[PDB]
DNA sequence: GGGTCTTCACACCGGTGTGAAGACCC
DNA sequence: GGGTCTTCACACCGGTGTGAAGACCC
DNA sequence: GGGTCTTCACACCGGTGTGAAGACCC
DNA sequence: GGGTCTTCACACCGGTGTGAAGACCC
DNA sequence: GGGTCTTCACACCGGTGTGAAGACCC
């Protein structure tokens, strides 16, 4: 349920409850009395609804109210069973709500993917929400595969092994001096679908919830493309940060300045689009600070300089995320052999 | 006082109290009931004592107990006047304690500077704490000037204007495309003293406290060297971070990869030492992650590759900070015309 | 509860509260305003959990944090009802915390006993915590009975009355000159189970808490073996001292040098293992000082000399106490008729 | 001064003040804000007066008021300079007051020694306090040397090296098995004066204070008899404990049961008198518990059994300590060749 | 490179909670 | 007049000052 | 029998369902 | 109309949930 | 002895104090 029905939380199980009492089980470093089950809170509120693509009153809501609703949905569960004992620290209400923004917004553009994949293969343009049809020539080798990425991923394992050896040579070349290229992985990698999946139906079946069946699918769809995509076909890379501070905006820059060195450079990609989706850009001069030239090209003169960040987006609603991702596919997929 | 005398807090003024009640004055975005006066808490505990160089029982204390003592010194003030009302948020107890680590540790190596400046000019080797004499030839053109840096500083204003024009050409060259080189400033910049100050006594008078007289001196000594030092004479750059997480260790990397591009490169410095001083490296694989090659040299083949971080230091005491900074000056100042 | 739930202390009774206000009832010698209920604090924190054998995050915690947690659990109760009045003297926070160490650590090896008794009688090797199975031949006349001992106990009343008369003859022989053999009793006496209890189920039912039902069982299980065990079958004697000073380590020596005279000697035991379990051995040269030969054998030449203390143990966790007591039973119970 | 003159504490030096502020000098384990100078507090109150032998109104005072007066003399100093900051922990008010009882009571029987030494050599019987003359034949080889002993002393170094080799053989014999004979030293060892000092005037000059001149004399007079006294001439051994608890009375038993084994036994002393001087025997059954037979003789049958403690004394005044020590010398020195 | 100084073990009692034997009428 | 209740010894560690051996350059 | 006390009108916004005009592609 | 004062970006760590590699006997 | 389970690094934002540039009349 989306609006905290009082009996479905009493019809649920203790395993699938929103908050597990770990007051009789510390974990040796943090004295966490109560924890917020991230995988259960997503299955509770967004379990039978998806923002952007369902129940258009939700799709016009403020996107700072869709994200951050499972956190207040968990507090109203916590003040029901654990009366007067309930405390969740504010540093725990930001980790989960940041990860809610990481998963849910990736699940909205998954629904934009499967509707884009429908129009490419000759199927119609689902019009249950009023979304405008893209004006591109429908070709089956244009469907896109959006992929959520894990915490310790390194993203080189998606490239074809004829191209993966150059990066491994560049990495093991740095290992001779005792060095390396450590990076943080971006929260979202948008790549085009390879040849082996041009008739598979798992890239067109639109998702209708965020239950744990269709939740390990989205965290685990990356493994089916592990070593398939050419380096010139990684279209978009989306870093997800819920709010920005005047120093936390630099950790996506080091995500891009490695991504614009191992692709532009050793594997010869032209330019990979890297962009940041935020909700609270206030308190920072972040739009000016994201006008940063990439440090990769600053050594070989002024041959080709460009931005390290494509755009800094502030989605006002959930449906405005889906409208932007359609116009992104309407322009980037023009430049392939349709 | 260091150990919370009960009457000096009652002999103090309401202006110089450790905590001002701003409960009748909000600031329109944060509902801060009580604030921690950072400039007053440093003047209260460390007002007549300096770690490392005074009262050797303090100098052998755990350095996580020296830093973080003004925060608990303020709580014991807050539970005295404002009984039962007192709440300071944990996100406010980290900003001040991080800034306490930024100022106090810079004030310890200031005392290492003025004793190094004494042995260079022919004065003796003050031995009130048992610190070993450096085995270098005493030359007056070897004394070092340690400088705390502000929040919006850009550090190019320290270079001589014959060398400052190249960086301004490289910056305004990027401004033609609507770009830039934004950076965070390091918390400490260690440079050698220029020719105009080789007889001045403000670089040898050892500081004996952290009162507001000798506090705007340390935050403001950088302006006296604004446009004096050659680019090949910036010896050490110290970034101060009290604890590290698996993503907050990247914001000093972007501080270094710009510092190793505007000095190595456009102004031809050989290699500028950049190092991070932390207290809690646990919960991270940060020593392996700080074995990162600089992204500046990764474009022109493999001409000269090196680390972007020199060392990751964990000071066990306060006197072990002073012992390391003496051996750093014992090695780096060998390579000048003594 | 283990981590101070705010309403179970409000759901508790005034009788079973953690701190009774005796401010309207002095006791004629000590002006104790507030007292720490030792029997209630054990029932509050460890009431539904046992260290070593439950909730393995607890079992890996530092053992100086398990013991000493009911003392800080009582302070957080005391600053709730009795606001600003609350003072417990530090000499009262050591007596209870020392007695907490006396009872809880005896209750951990009781759980090691009942699992050892299960494998001896043919029942399985409970594996809810991952504890290694002992490699001994399972015989029913090998199960062990661990016994907590009171404050004024004299431990001779456990021996069979055919052997108790020799000690009473030696005691009443000394009473003719107006003398005696006064001793302090050890906090723990580990003896093997007699013939009358080889089918009883009270030595195999594992304890699941420290509530006052299963608390007078552990302080009172000694009376069921009052006059049953032969003198050659007292395997281990454990003295419990939370921290050691350079003179408080001698009061277990006089506990051993009487125990190694009334058993080795008048009742002909070979050697009784006597060992001290401590948490803070710092500030002492106690490991060298516990290499003391027993004063019993120093009169008849050098016939048989040995240590008065077997080992000085420092348990790092709670599960490491259970691992040591299993390997102790794996070696000492080899030397009986299995 | 004895009764806290307000200007002699202001005429004193900061070095010889009763309390040094170590608030700017921790000592890495204890957070001692203010310390009680033990060597200065004895020089302040008892600096020009000695109990028992001076100003007979003092000598009739309660002996729990003479001892424990420098502790309250220090508190009245501490609430004068350090207003409202002053806190000395009760665990620090017992260590010093116990050591005050250790030094002052040893200094009273030093005055009984030098008056006993005067009557032995033919000098008169000083009668400034009305003390009864002993009825013994005055012989010069009967004068006694009372010795305060340090903290890490082992008391074997007082015996003649022809007798010291047997104990060293017995100790190194135990070292072959990795053992030893660790002991606590008694606070006072009373031995008879050897042949080399039968005309020296340092054993007859009566002490007239406890200033630091005549304070290192009393802690350091033991070194002049280091290896001089035969084992059959150690008359009295006094252990000093201010109050007794039901387990702290055993640490003098282990002091005696080694002293009644290395002297009775290996060096053939008949019986060495060992006694405990206490002020608060309440709360214990200590008089019955000090009726303990020595564990040395309990192995060779019932050849010769005796007490390990001679007497447990409770001195009501200071002059009653001097009256007991005169009657002790009136009986023990009858049994030498007068 | 024997002096200065930072460390460490030494032995220091005191306010304690609880069980068992005392107190006292009925 | 065996019950209730007021007492008492039991064994409980923890913050300590000072001497002697450590630390370290010169 | 003017004080005490039980009553009453005053004016206080806030969460609402439905029709009609908006929104948007086709 | 240069002073006073109200604002804002700066850089500040800390308590976190989950996946994957560790731990350990059998 | 491959399973179960105890651990750990990963990447997660949010409430902050202070300096410098803004605001505004005079
Ligand atoms: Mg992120
Ligand atoms: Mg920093
Ligand atoms: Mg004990
Ligand atoms: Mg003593």
């Amino acid at each position: 349920p989306f609006t905290y029905s009082i009996e479905a939380t009493r019809n649920l199980a203790t395993t699938e409850r929103c908050i597990q009492d770990i007051r009789n089980a510390p974990v040796r470093n943090r004295s966490t009395q109560f924890q917020l089950a991230q995988q259960n809170m997503l299955a509770y509120t967004f379990g039978e609804v998806i923002p952007g693509f369902a129940s258009a009153g939700i799709n016009g809501m403020d996107y700072r109210d869709v994200i951050g609703r499972p956190v207040e949905n968990a507090v109203t569960e916590g003040t029901h069973f654990f009366r007067d004992d309930f405390r969740v620290d504010s540093n725990a209400k930001a980790k989960v709500a940041g990860d809610i923004f990481e998963i849910v917004s990736s699940a909205v553009m998954w629904n934009c993917a499967a509707r884009w994949n429908s129009l490419m293969v000759g199927e119609g343009w689902r019009s249950q929400p009023r979304y405008s049809r893209p004006t591109l020539s429908p070709s089956p080798r244009r469907q896109v595969a959006v992929l959520n990425l894990p915490r310790s991923f390194d993203w080189v394992s998606l490239l074809v092994p004829e191209s993966q050896e150059v990066i491994e040579e560049f990495r093991a070349g740095l290992r001779k001096d005792g060095l390396g290229l450590p990076t943080s992985t971006p929260d979202l990698a948008v790549v085009v679908l390879p040849e082996e999946f041009q008739n598979d139906e798992m890239w067109r079946e639109e998702i209708a919830g965020l239950t744990r069946p269709n939740q390990i699918l989205l965290s685990g769809a990356y493994q089916r493309l592990q070593g398939r995509v050419q380096p010139g076909e990684i279209s978009l890379a989306v870093a997800f940060k819920r709010s920005l501070r005047s120093d936390r905006l630099y950790q996506p820059l080091y995500e891009a300045n490695v991504m614009q060195l191992l692709l532009e450079g050793k594997l010869g990609a032209p330019k990979v689009e890297f962009e940041v989706h935020t909700l609270a850009p206030e308190g920072t001069n972040a739009f000016v600070t994201y006008e940063a030239a990439s440090l990769y090209g600053l050594a070989e003169g002024r041959s080709a300089v460009h931005r390290a960040i494509r755009e800094l987006y502030v989605p006002p609603t959930a449906a405005d995320l889906a409208r932007r991702f359609f116009a992104f596919l309407n322009e980037r997929m023009e430049l392939v052999n349709g």
